[PDB]
């Protein structure tokens, strides 16, 4: 037999179109999953949808009679935007965060979500058991790991009302959340339906006469869903190119299918042009399924009235990039990269596609004189933070022609509240005067144990990361609970007894360092690198050097404030705390634990590796950070050069180890800028050279020399002398003195010639872009907000300065 | 009373459509004007069109009653795609060949071009008269003009059969072409009609009922237009993105006409994307007015149905840019620059006018997967050469989907065989083993004397350079015929009596030099030039040298060969040929005067200016010249840069004036390619730099030095020379050592390391690209047609020689 309450909850699941959570240990789980599947299809006839297997590396008759579709961990990116009736995990040692979130939401309502765990004497074991991930946080220096996500993961489950975990012989326990699930009356469908499916139907039923809104609104299925449906044709139909319309939904709410079917139906409208961009063409995939079904459904014929275009050259095969329709007219549904604005000049519907991700100024760049559709994932797995779809959103109203804001609540797949929804976007978080505050460090053993108050706390400093991120990752939160030394410190305001502070600040602090000299010539002598460290094992690999990697130091991994309290010096009063910290400044676990109750760890140095910003590096500027290395390539979904910085916060010890590093890059910086920088605007560029320069003045040894007429010679010839001599009396075109800019920019730059002339901002910014980024003077007039002749007019300024020390010089 | 063959003359030109030519001088010639238009008019009743009058800076009555345009000299590119009843020229003194040209062609036929010179005792003092353009051809080394183009033009008048010159008196004078006319017998128009007006109509009648084409066949008027409408149109209404209709026509036979109406016709049948690409968009404003005719006869609506963008903010504030069409579907029309193929993606239908003039890697780029529509003028004013044209179709039959060649010969504004027409196409000539050919100077005295058998070697040698010339400008003959100092040599095969030799390369040298250095100093401490000479007033400015420009030198002004006999030795040999000739190698006037029969001027130099090709570079370098300067801003009609080449010719003078010109222009080259030159080809920019160094050695003391201990260590710290010989290992990625690659480059291509390390011709061009031009290895690799791997592979391979020779040094 088995307990009453497992064909219970699948009959409630079945009823109510919610999901049913099950856990199965044992080591002959197929019988449990046969025997779930056989009681799943044995009450229901309209879902007996494929089943969905995950792993890494009776029976015999269930798989050979129903539809199996296997899937690698490694490969649930190809399974977005399928559904299938129930869903197994084989490997518990695999499944990250990313995938669970990513196998769980494809299970329509009234399925089986099963996971299945290994044979296990006592679920306490479950604490302390191999991640195949753990092993890539484990290091030199910190090889041991203790297991938290699992331990929260365990304890999670009894807030779950729809998750039972059964043994081989299907057995409940009382870890299970829901075993004081009760029976549903049963239903009556004669008369009694839903108000939602009543409400679609009646908003499917009055547009049926109308084309092509009638035939384009039969394919939506939530009412959310047909409302953006009907605005977007109404803006389509307005056919006005001052109309902009957003769409921001939680994921699975069914963006892509209502921006698709908007699409087909501006196609059906008389459209010529309609570009797509998006970050990747891979997310294109469920919109143009979507656009050809609003296709099929207009009557159009395949091969006959529309071509599809797929671009099979580059890595994405599947990828569809361009669409032809040649039967009411010529119209093309092109796929462009966010950076390609230029083509946007005949575009009649620009739809950008999770418009939050995309950067602002290419968002600010592909708006234009036209209609514009925006989509934004603001809530759920791979979002956005809250932050950034306001600052979008204020964007779009500050500048607005006409802007219409709709949003999707109601789900697709599974009913709205569904139990087990609810469940994965907890376990994986997915959804005062500045000088008064003090600084306290948090304790990951009892942030991760599930106790309400250590609960909510974590909600609360896991959100306020969520909203700084332009796409949500929940495998950061088992880099944060699994780390063998990540340290989470928070920053508080003043706070009584009784009740709980509000986190205006989180710094999270990661440990690296401590790097035996045989295993840095090892790895230096190769190109693998362990990959536990970053700021050391990068040093150690950009300069070459064998002894920077041998110190003890900390990476700020993320630091945090609350959006709400932005700009208001909290950031970098937790900064300053937690670096007088670390100088030792200060002389069941409690959660909060102060900074004056735990000895900090001799550190040499502290160091963060973060996406280039000239906000972000004016704040760590002012944090006494110096940079020692700039990547060239920018990354692609950013659009921003990564950039570490170090400071040597131990006092008493002499920082001449970073000042050579700071030199190497400062030069190394100066003429880089023709490599890969070129883009670079001058201010940004000046500020980040500016820094590297202090930096480098940490090591006296690194102080700049004056400039003599012996070395002078040896660079600039006489004539060239004279060349520069008529340029800076007005009798010469500044095209001809244009290869000793280079020169002349350097010499500045390095130090050479920096006492004996002054430069303003803007000059320094100007020579230093006119030499180093080899600009036109056009782009730098553009950039600067300047005309042409004034570029010119203060340029010839900054060569009456030099020529004038160079003829001092020379003459005396 | 006046002469009989006046309204003779005047009433064959209105019954037959041809102009009629007069040439009135004397004091009072408004009353002979205004006596003309009063016979003009009193014959018939059509024509009685606005009168063009131009001047630099009874009658009372004649001005009040009949609208009259007055146009500057410099203005008259404003009077383009209009039409006249009667030109009037006021001043001789300032009538170049481009106002000719320009100021004829706008007369419709029947009228009367009207020539007013100033009263003079004897039509025989005409030949020396002041030109307001010989100021510019006169030098402080050369002042003396003698002006030869008056007497052509005098003498070109005899063989005009419509030219008549009077006087104040109305008196015909012997010079008079059109002195032997006669009536014309009366026509009968019941029933006597043209053929070419028979064909019209038929062709008119015939698709009378169809539309759009019965609609926009109405405003042709001629045979060749209505063919080259039907054709344009039978390729629209084919809606096929498979063909391209190429139009080849002389000037003023209605190209522009035809393209506006096969525009709209494509707007008619339902195109959403019309681009039309051209070097100017003022061009394109008779196109764009018969678009706008085509619009009107299609019952279209002004600001109704379509709405006119036009760009006032730059210079060509009338210019026509967007066109916007929503009869029913969103349409446009715009204009793109020929270098913005990128936004050619949607185009269905891209124009190209004036194709020919447009560069051909331009062409080539614009087309695409869609339906071209290609513009040419092949003879005529403002044409192009035979040999562009050529290279064009052959082109487009190489590559071809389908390509349509058609062809308009019937003018419009006057009848086919105009007198007028063919006088203006004379005066201003507007239409063997290598070892063995011989080289001859042609006297300038008779070749411009209007000799048959000197006037069809004149119109040889200008056809020959017509050909080889994007856009033909007739200001060059006059600039050719009244210049102080130019020489002409013509380059000729055996040859015997009684046959005129051809001309298979003609060379045009121009004396250059002999400045005083007070002038030179004079013009050195401003900015203003006397403009008289090129390559010394520009090298004087570039170097700051006040000797170059003392020494006497010849500037080649054009060589050009026989198109069909081009890449066969012809050039060289001629080029060599006349270098011997100034090296002093050979020890009614005639015509041809042999190379050993004038005593050469003693020369110490010869230079060149001309568009950089690589191509054209190859030859000069074979030629024996060096750089000396090469320009920056590249020219916007041509996309090439000025570069300037210097070959001392004498023989037993020290070449070591040019030794430090071409030393001082190769080292700023070699970093210059960062400014204006980074696109430059790898290989275009190695061979430009082997010339300058090869004439840079020219001076022994220009000799290159070693590499040693002492420098290096100045250059390279210890560190980057580990992280070099690391690179070397292949240990690194290529982007860490980025910023030694300009030292490294320098230091090859300065000659330091040029003897220690041998690189072939492949590393030697990747060395240059990536170390002066800054370029990336995607554009490198597309550059060099090799895949990305292999470019770093033989990168590596540059890098595995220059640190072995480092360390090398180093270690001894
Ligand atoms: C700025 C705050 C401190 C709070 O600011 P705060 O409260 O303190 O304001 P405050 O008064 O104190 O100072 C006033 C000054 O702040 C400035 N300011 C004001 N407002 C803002 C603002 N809104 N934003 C910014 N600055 C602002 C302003 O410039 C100035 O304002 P003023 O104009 O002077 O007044 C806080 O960070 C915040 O806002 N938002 C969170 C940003 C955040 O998250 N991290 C911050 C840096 S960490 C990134 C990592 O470390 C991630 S790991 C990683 C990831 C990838 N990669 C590579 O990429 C991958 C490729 O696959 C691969 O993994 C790897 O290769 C890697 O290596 N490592
Ligand atoms: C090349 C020929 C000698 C005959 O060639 P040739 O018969 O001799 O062939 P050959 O056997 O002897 O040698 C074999 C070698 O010839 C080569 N090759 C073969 N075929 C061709 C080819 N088709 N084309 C080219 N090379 C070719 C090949 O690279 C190689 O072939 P291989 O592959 O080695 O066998 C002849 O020129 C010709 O073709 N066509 C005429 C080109 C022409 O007209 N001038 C030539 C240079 S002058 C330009 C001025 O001087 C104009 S003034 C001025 C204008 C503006 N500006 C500035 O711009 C203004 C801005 O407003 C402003 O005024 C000012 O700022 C200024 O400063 N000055």
């Amino acid at each position: 037999t088995v307990d009453s309450r497992i064909p219970t909850l699948i009959r409630n699941g079945l009823q109510t179109k919610k999901r049913s959570f099950f856990v199965v240990v044992g080591d002959h789980a197929k019988e449990a999953i046969v025997h779930l599947y056989y009681i799943m299809s044995s009450m229901d006839v309209r879902q007996n949808k494929s089943v969905l297997w995950a792993y890494k590396k009776p029976f015999e008759l269930f798989i050979s009679l129903n539809d199996i579709r296997y899937c690698y961990y490694k490969e649930t990116d190809k399974i977005l935007g399928n559904t299938y009736g129930m869903c197994i995990l084989q490997d518990f040692e695999a499944i990250t965060p990313n995938i669970l979130a990513r196998t769980i939401e494809t299970v329509e309502g009234g399925g089986l979500v099963v996971l299945l765990l290994k044979g296990m004497t006592s679920l306490k074991q479950l604490y302390t058991m191999t991640m195949d991930v753990h092993a890539r946080y484990r290091t030199e220096a910190h090889d041991d790991v203790i297991a938290r996500f699992n331990e929260r993961f365990l304890l999670s489950l009894g807030s779950c009302e729809s998750c039972l975990v059964i043994d081989d012989e299907l057995n409940v326990l009382p870890i299970s959340g829901g075993k004081g699930v009760k029976p549903l009356p049963p239903p009556d469908e004669d008369e009694e339906l839903s108000p939602a499916a009543k409400e679609l139907k009646k908003i499917k039923d009055e547009l049926e006469d109308t084309q092509p809104i009638g035939s384009l609104i039969k394919l939506a299925r939530t009412v959310d869903q047909a409302k953006a449906l009907l605005t977007f044709v109404d803006a389509i139909a307005e056919k006005t190119l001052r109309n902009t319309v957003t769409l921001t939904a939680a994921r699975g709410r069914g963006k892509s299918a209502a921006m698709g079917v908007a699409i087909a139906a501006a196609v059906a409208y008389g459209y010529s042009n309609i570009f797509i961009t998006s970050p990747s063409p891979e997310n294109l995939k469920t919109l143009f399924e979507f656009v050809f079904k609003g296709f099929d459904a207009l009557d159009y014929k395949d091969h006959a009235d529309y071509t599809i275009i797929q671009s099979t050259n580059p890595e994405f095969n599947k990828a569809i990039v361009r669409v032809n329709i040649h039967r009411n007219h010529r119209q093309t549904i092109q796929y462009i990269r966010p950076q390609d604005a230029h083509v946007l000049g005949q575009a009649e519907l620009v739809v950008i596609d999770e418009a939050a991700a995309i950067p602002l100024p290419l968002v600010k760049k592909l708006m234009g004189p036209y209609l514009v559709f925006m989509a934004s994932t603001i809530s759920g797995y791979e979002g956005t933070g809250r932050s950034l779809s306001l600052k979008l959103i204020k964007q779009l109203r500050e500048q607005s022609r006409s802007l219409k804001e709709i949003t999707l609540s109601e789900p697709i797949r599974y009913a709205q509240g569904d139990n087990v929804e609810k469940w994965l976007n907890t376990l994986l978080c997915l959804d005062p005067d500045p000088s008064q505050c003090e600084l306290l460090h948090v304790n990951r053993d009892t942030l991760f144990s599930f106790h309400p108050v250590s609960e909510k706390f974590l909600q609360q400093m896991v959100a306020l990361y969520v909203a700084s991120h332009y796409k949500n990752s929940p495998n950061d939160l088992q880099l944060m609970s699994d780390a063998p030394a990540h340290e989470l410190f928070v920053l508080t305001g003043p706070i009584q007894e009784g009740r709980l502070p509000e986190p205006l600040c989180v710094i999270q602090v990661s440990l690296e360092g401590k790097i035996s000299k045989q295993s840095i010539l090892k790895s230096l002598s190769r190109g693998q690198q362990p990959a536990g460290d970053l700021i050391p094992w990068l040093v150690s690999q950009q300069f070459q050097d064998d002894e920077f990697a041998s110190l003890s130091g900390a990476r700020i991994v993320r630091i945090a404030t609350n959006p709400d309290y932005m700009s208001m010096g909290y950031g970098s009063k937790a900064l300053q705390l937690l670096v007088d910290y670390y100088e030792g400044k200060f002389a069941l676990p409690p959660l909060f634990s102060k900074l004056s109750e735990r000895r900090p760890e001799k550190l040499d140095y502290v160091g963060v590796s973060y996406g280039l910003t000239q906000q972000l590096h004016k704040f760590w500027k002012r944090a006494q950070f110096v940079p020692v290395y700039l990547r060239q390539t920018a990354n692609d979904l950013t659009g921003e050069h990564t950039c570490v910085m170090i400071r040597p916060l131990q006092d008493g010890n002499d920082p001449s180890w970073l000042g050579a590093f700071a030199a190497d890059f400062h030069k190394r910086f100066l003429s880089l800028l023709s490599y890969k920088f070129r883009e670079f605007p001058s201010i940004l560029a000046l500020t980040i050279e500016e820094s590297a320069n202090a930096g480098a003045m940490l090591d006296p040894s690194n102080a700049p020399t004056e400039l003599t007429k012996a070395e002078l010679d040896q660079l600039f010839t006489p004539f060239d002398h004279k060349r520069l001599e008529s340029y800076a009396n007005g009798l010469l075109d500044y095209h001809v003195v244009l290869d000793l800019m280079p020169t002349i920019a350097q010499l500045y730059f390095t130090g050479r010639l920096r006492e004996a002339v002054k430069l303003s901002g803007l000059q320094q910014a100007i020579l230093l872009a006119l030499g180093l980024q080899r600009k036109d003077i056009d782009t730098l007039a553009t950039e600067l907000n300047l005309p042409g002749s004034q570029v010119l007019a203060i340029f010839m300024k900054i060569m009456r300065k030099v020529t004038q020390h160079f003829g001092a010089l020379v003459s005396g």
